[PDB]
RNA sequence: CACUGAC
RNA sequence: GUCAGUG
C-alpha cells in the first residue's frame, strides 16, 4: 500500500496547491462525511501534487495543520480530526487511482 | 543508493 | 530498459 488513493494534480504555474477552508478533499464515494480531511504533498517537468488521509501516507505522523514545506491541509465541513486507518493508501498491483475529482464551485489555484 | 508497481 | 510511486 505504497500511494494515494488518487491521481495527481499536476502544477503547471508558479503558484504552489492550495484551497479555501472546506475545500480540496478529493470526492470518494465509500468515504463518510467524517473521513472529508487530509493533505497534499508533492511527489513532462510539472510538479504533481497527491492526496492522502489524516493520519495516512508518507506524513501519517503529521497532525492536521503542523506546517511543514510541500504539504497542503485540506478539510470537508464535519470532518473528525482521527487517523483514518480504515481507508489507509493504495496497493497499485491492487488497485487502480480514482481520478481525482472536486465538486462544483471548488477554487483551483492558477496553473491546476 | 534502495524497494515496489506498470509497460 | 522506460515511466511512475515510495523509503
Amino acid at each position: 500500500n505504497t500511494a494515494s488513493w488518487f491521481t495527481a494534480l499536476t502544477q503547471h504555474g508558479k503558484e504552489d496547491l492550495k484551497f479555501p477552508r472546506g475545500q480540496g478533499v478529493p470526492i470518494n464515494t465509500n468515504s463518510s462525511p467524517d473521513d472529508q480531511i487530509g493533505y497534499y504533498r508533492r511527489a513532462d517537468l510539472s510538479p504533481r501534487w497527491y492526496f492522502y488521509y489524516l493520519g495516512t501516507g508518507p506524513e501519517a505522523g503529521l497532525p492536521y495543520g503542523a506546517n511543514k514545506d510541500g504539504i497542503i491541509w485540506v478539510a470537508t465541513e464535519g470532518a473528525l480530526n482521527t487517523p483514518k486507518d480504515h481507508i489507509g493508501t493504495r496497493n497499485p498491483a491492487n488497485n487502480a487511482a480514482i481520478v481525482l475529482q472536486l465538486p462544483q464551485g471548488t477554487t483551483l489555484p492558477k496553473g491546476f
